């Protein structure tokens, strides 16, 4: 599910919000990512640690995942 | 294994659920699909939930 | 390993717990069932708890 | 090769212990037995500790 | 290579980029990249320490790094 | 060196240099790193404290270390 889900989002440059652990919002897009990391983009890329990650909101409905 | 059954059940019956992160935050919604690492959430949008921020998971109602 | 016969002790007596998660919360009831990876709680409703949330368990009473 | 012993000599000698865990609680008890995963921990009654969620074992005393 | 996260530090360490580390509890790290390896990363500033890559949250660059 | 966190604290230890070892709920513990294994540390003051590298979120040198 999170590799077609993921993909989905970059591929289509959907504006998300990633929600860390310590309940902390990030917001950008989603660029790329591998199995430990998320790089989201906005003023800068910024590597993200999926294990520190709680959820992955779209902005908007995606289809196809 | 009693995850997948359990889980199976919920997104079957479409039973509303609280799903709560390790940080005490509720989510609430259905359960749309879910592999070993995440459950997608449903609500206005599909969100991807890690099951590793996930505390536990609490159906609104007892499902058989 | 200790977890199994801990937990099956617990869910054959029936014996109220309470499972102290990570974040410092407490639930309370009874082991219903349990796996490799969760434990299922039951009071109201039967809920699922991922172990790795888990900080501690207590029982009620002497087992 | 340090773990198993500090714990083995703590159990063996019933040295009173506080194990602090990750999100601050710090529970006090002698250590009963273990194995890979957990801790269990004696007090009014034998609870079972997730070693992932443990900060520190601090002795009472020089063990 | 074949991570993100390889090409991602070694970029920040090569260039000596500043950077935030952000560790999930909140607490901001600053400095520059010296080294890392499967489990850690080695932060400078006044001395060198070690951050456990399991804490940590996230990795900003103060500034765009191409490649 | 495949390994960064070895010769890091092995310094430490070896030197007995003073550190700050802050947890991951933001708790700081303080001593010298008497010894460590694959999954904890064994820090030293009043008593010897074992220290789970899984609760860890950096540890600090209170003074370079060469």
């Amino acid at each position: 599910l999170q590799d077609p889900f993921l993909n989905a989002l970059r591929r289509e440059r959907v504006p998300v919000s990633i929600y860390l652990v310590n309940g902390i919002k990030l917001q950008g897009q989603i660029e790329s990512f591998d199995q430990f990391v998320i790089l989201l983009k906005n003023t800068v890329s910024q590597m993200v640690y999926k294990h520190a990650i709680s959820t992955v909101v779209p902005s908007r409905p995606v289809s196809h995942h």
